[PDB]
């Protein structure tokens, strides 16, 4: 009404990107929520540096509306007269036209634009919203913001691009029973009424809109003090207060570690963490006020698993990295998102490794990021680390494996090649140089290039400006050539067009008889290089440190299998995991005969280490899933792999004993035994489940999930299903809730799974943050595979209306179709996609899952007989 929508395209506001000549300096932001009404109002005053004559001023606004006609101030101070305001939907702008137009701000004086606005707190997990929880039987409220990447514009009108850094003075008018939090400490509190308080926070440092955060809450707190003398506090519901202890510890330890490591002071006087009871992502690095999903912050040593502990520590560490990489220095544009995400995904491991010494975190990088993303990045529908993005949907889509895991992986490779000391020094200089500003990828290379004088830009550009990665083909023992590695052998290796033509500058490392050497394999060496003793065996890519695969000659592979059977200890745990991982990915890609890959699994009865078992379980899970309905192959694959894990599963037992890594190993090894149909392992699960149903016995924390899953799967019925649902409602611990949700998804009953799916529409039962997690759990169920898939189709309009097409998790839900492997299923997918062609943030996930399912169909055609033969001849 006040700024009506107009389809007028004849202006600079038709451009997706904000103009270069309008820059903000300072935001004066005031909001007043009506919590019990799910509304808020506010006024924002923005000081503006203008660089070019313009009759229009525009900025981002979505959903929230302008209520008062905006008012502009000349740098002199005079009121600039306003003809109209209008909204431009196509590019999420509100535009105001001055009567005549005005000129640049030449000195230290600035324009001032103020606008009044009103928005909603309901039906959303982005912008500024309210959610509830129960305390001593009463329903309580908490309101908070979530902006990354393009949702600040929903909270309040702003210049909502990461490079438009400005300073912030925030105030909130809230009922007095509530506290108010933001990025900065409280400056002053003043009574509006005897019912209302105005909380004003001190001026911010220059920062991006996506980092701006405020909250209205009635939470208790757990407190700590950094070595800096600055308060680090975690806000938490009173009844959950005890579960904030571990996070508080790790925050302290990792905060102190990073500040020293980066040789730079944390820029704010305090740091707060808070878990919002319903929160749409894992966590968000809002400067000085980091928001969490409860599962990533709140941990109970008496009820939570080692897996949970590691998750909490890692996400906390992750969020802390951002206070330097992301917050102090921010990428200039979303195309360089990896400068934020990859860095956090890398340093999170260094942080947690400092806090928790015997966790082998450095090695766990292979399991968490390196090897999983080498799967992702072997698809044609991957994308380069530096990604062209032209819509909000495209922007949000790139918060993915490539930005996080491949980002992390190529930094891991870079560090090892360039040496840790120089990497560390180079990071510091980057952080010194671009503090409170924005950087491009080019800026980071130059920084490390100053610290090494090694050709960082020349080498790292090849890993950064094109998708994919190479396989090193071994001829002789030491001639290597490079070739792009693609899972689909039919795919055109030169597509999509790359200036670098899918060749890489590969820092190559290798071990000759316990001694290590290093060579940069140059792109221009078209016919390959030769590795510089009289050797009978060369170990290329130790600890899988380089982001590539090594395809040895078949004879070498055959010798490796034999060396593993004789004494697997000859190789390090990481090397074993890497060799197994490569071999199975190579077999999957039709670059190595499956018999050769499977031969590597023969030694496993003697395998006792975490890393190899994890990557074995990963490779087997795929193969088993492809033969799930094959009555001929399946029992043979089951029988064999059951036999291979049995010794280690039996040896570790059904009890929480040993160090961190052992406990993680026990979980995944017993899980695999159960998955492979080991009667005794299933009987342990059912026995413990039967005991848990008796209401007293608290299950061993690292066995719980397995007991809920396989217990429900093997002996669950309506009685125990209803009981489990009650327990899920009754527990305050989100980490327990989540396990119980997986339990509920495991019942072998169509009626009960149908009841479960219906609960997804009930916001009193399933939180908005948890809906996709549940759909995915149900999709893993032998009945639920098609149930979840059918349900998201039938309810697609409902989901789109609830979440919007800009929602990343909604875009991704189609990946529940990954196990599909028939022409019929592929046709179903294509038919559904054709019916709802507006994919939004699901555009890439759709491309990826289609490629996967097409690969699956081909894989079955190519390998069924070979794999059948290997198993038949063995058993
Ligand atoms: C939970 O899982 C355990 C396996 O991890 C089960 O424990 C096993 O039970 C088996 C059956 O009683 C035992 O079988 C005997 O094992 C010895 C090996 O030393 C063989 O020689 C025997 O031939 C074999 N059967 C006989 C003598 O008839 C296992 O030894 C035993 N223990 C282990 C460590 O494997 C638990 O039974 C199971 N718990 C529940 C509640 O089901
Ligand atoms: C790498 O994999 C190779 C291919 O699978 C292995 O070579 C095979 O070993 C099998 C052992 O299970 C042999 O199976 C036998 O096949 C004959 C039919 O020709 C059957 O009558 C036998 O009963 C059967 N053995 C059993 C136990 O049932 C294969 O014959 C054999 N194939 C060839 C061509 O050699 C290699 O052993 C393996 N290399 C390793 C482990 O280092
Ligand atoms: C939040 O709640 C308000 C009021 O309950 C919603 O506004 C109503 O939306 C319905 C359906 O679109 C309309 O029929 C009503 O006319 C609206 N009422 C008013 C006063 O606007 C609002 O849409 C909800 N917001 C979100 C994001 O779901
Ligand atoms: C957080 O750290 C504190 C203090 O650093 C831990 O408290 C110690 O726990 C150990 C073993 O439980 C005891 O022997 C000590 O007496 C405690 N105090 C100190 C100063 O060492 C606490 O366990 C940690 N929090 C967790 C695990 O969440
Ligand atoms: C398990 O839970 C359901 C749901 O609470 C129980 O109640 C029935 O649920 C159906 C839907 O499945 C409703 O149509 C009925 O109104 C419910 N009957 C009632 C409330 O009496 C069901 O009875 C429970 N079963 C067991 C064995 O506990
Ligand atoms: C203003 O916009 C420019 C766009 O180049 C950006 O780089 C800068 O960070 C913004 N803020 C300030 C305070 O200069
Ligand atoms: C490997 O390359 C070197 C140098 O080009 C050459 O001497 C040798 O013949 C090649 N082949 C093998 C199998 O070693
Ligand atoms: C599934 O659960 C329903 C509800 O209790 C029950 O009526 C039915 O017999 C069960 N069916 C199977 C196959 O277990
Ligand atoms: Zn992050």
């Amino acid at each position: 009404d006040i700024c009506p929508a107009s389809e007028d395209e004849s202006g600079q506001w038709k451009n997706f990107r904000l103009p270069d000549f309008v820059n903000p300096v300072h935001y004066d932001l005031h909001v007043k929520p009506l919590l019990e009404e799910d509304t808020y109002t506010g006024t924002v005053s923005i000081s503006i540096n203008l660089s070019a004559p313009t009759r229009y001023l525009w900025l981002h606004l979505r959903e929230t509306r302008i209520t008062r006609l905006p008012e502009l101030k000349r740098p002199s101070g005079d009121q600039v007269q306003v003809r109209r305001c209008f909204e431009y939907k196509k590019q999420e702008y509100v535009v105001v036209e001055a009567e005549e137009e005005l000129t640049p701000s030449s000195g230290d004086g600035l324009y001032l634009l103020t606008m009044e606005f009103a928005g909603w707190l309901n039906g959303s997990l982005v912008g500024f919203y309210r959610t509830t929880y129960t305390e001593n039987g009463r329903v309580k409220s908490i309101a908070a913001t979530d902006h990354e990447p393009t949702d600040a514009r929903k909270s309040f009108p702003c210049f909502d691009e990461p490079n438009k850094k400005a300073t912030y003075t925030i105030s909130i008018t809230h009922p007095k029973e509530y506290g108010a939090l933001s990025n900065m400490p409280v400056a002053k509190e003043e009574s509006v009424d005897d019912k209302w308080t105005r909380t004003t926070f001190e001026k911010s440092v220059p920062m991006s809109t996506y980092l701006v955060c405020f909250a209205v809450h009635q939470f208790d707190s757990v407190k700590r003090i950094s070595n800096s003398g600055k308060p680090l506090t975690i806000y938490v519901q009173p009844e959950q207060k005890h579960t904030a202890e571990y996070a508080a510890n790790i925050t302290k330890s990792v905060f102190d570690y990073f500040e020293e490591y980066f040789a730079m002071n944390y820029s704010l006087p305090k740091l707060d963490k808070i878990a919002i009871p319903d929160f749409g992502t894992g966590a968000m690095e809002n400067w000085g006020l980091i928001t969490y999903r409860e599962t990533n912050l709140l941990y109970d040593p008496k009820e939570s698993a080692s897996s949970n502990q590691q998750r909490v520590a890692t996400v906390v560490a992750h969020e802390l990295v951002h206070q330097w990489f992301g917050n102090i220095v921010t990428m200039d544009w979303w195309e360089d998102l990896w400068l934020n995400e990859g860095f956090a995904s890398f340093f999170e491991f260094l942080g947690v490794n400092h806090a928790e010494t015997d966790w082998q975190m450095r090695d766990q990088m292979l399991l968490e990021d390196v090897l999983p993303v080498q799967e992702d990045d072997s698809l044609m529908s991957s994308h380069p680390i530096i990604v062209t993005v032209t819509t909000p949907d495209e922007i949000t889509s790139v918060f993915d494996g490539i930005s996080y895991s491949k980002g992390s992986s190529i930094l891991r490779m870079l560090e090892d090649w360039i040496k840790p000391e120089n990497f560390q020094k180079g990071c510091q200089m980057y952080l010194e140089k671009y503090q409170f500003k924005n950087a491009k990828t080019s800026d980071f290379w130059a920084a490390l290039e100053e610290a090494s004088r090694l050709p960082v830009k020349e080498v790292m550009d090849t890993w950064t400006r094109q998708m994919g990665y190479p396989v090193l083909n071994v001829n002789g023992v030491k001639n290597i050539t490079q070739k792009r590695f693609l899972l689909d052998p039919r795919a055109n290796p030169s597509q999509p067009p790359s200036d670098l033509g899918y060749t890489w500058n590969i820092p190559v490392k290798w071990t000759e008889d316990n001694i290590t050497s290093s060579v940069l394999f140059n792109r221009s060496e078209k016919e390959g290089i030769t590795l510089n003793s009289g050797n009978a065996f060369l170990k290329i890519n130790p600890d899988h440190i380089g982001f590539y695969r090594v395809n040895y000659e078949v004879a070498t592979w055959d010798s490796i299998a034999t060396a593993l059977s004789l004494n697997h200890k000859t190789f390090s745990s990481a090397d074993r995991a890497s060799l197994i991982d490569d071999a199975f990915a190579l077999a999957r890609a039709q670059l190595l005969d499956y018999k050769v890959a499977l031969n590597l699994t023969k030694y496993l009865k003697r395998e006792e280490n975490f890393l190899p078992w994890q990557r074995v379980i990963s490779a087997v899970t795929y193969i088993i899933s492809m033969f799930e309905d094959d009555k001929e192959l399946y029992p043979m694959i089951e029988e064999y792999f059951q036999g291979q894990v049995k010794p280690i599963a039996d040896s570790l037992g059904w009890n929480d004993a040993g160090d961190h890594v052992t406990k993680l190993l026990r979980s995944s090894v017993l899980g695999f035994a159960c998955k492979m149909g080991d009667r005794e392992a299933l009987n342990n699960a059912s026995s413990l489940f039967e005991q848990w149903l008796n209401g007293t016995v608290s299950l061993p924390v690292n066995l719980r999930l397995l007991v809920y899953r396989y217990g429900m799967q093997n002996s669950g019925n309506e009685i125990s299903w209803n009981y489990t649902l009650e327990q899920y409602q009754k527990t305050s611990l989100a980490q327990e809730k989540e396990k119980l949700l997986y339990g509920l998804a495991s019942v072998k009953n169509v009626t009960l799974l149908s009841r479960y799916l219906d609960l997804l529409k009930d916001t009193n039962l399933i939180k908005t943050q948890d809906v996709f997690t549940v759909i995915r759990y149900i999709s893993y169920n032998s009945y639920g595979k098609n149930m979840a898939w059918n349900w998201i189709q039938l309810n697609w309009d409902y989901l789109v209306n609830r979440y919007t097409l800009n929602n990343r998790n909604l875009g991704r839900i189609v990946t529940i179709a990954e196990p599909f492997n028939t022409e019929l299923q592929l046709w179903q997918m294509e038919s559904f996609f054709a019916k709802y062609p507006q994919a939004g943030a699901g555009e890439k996930p759709r491309e990826q899952v289609l490629e996967t399912v097409k690969n699956n169909i081909e894989w079955l055609k190519q390998h069924r007989n070979t794999i059948r033969e290997w198993f038949f001849n063995l058993l």
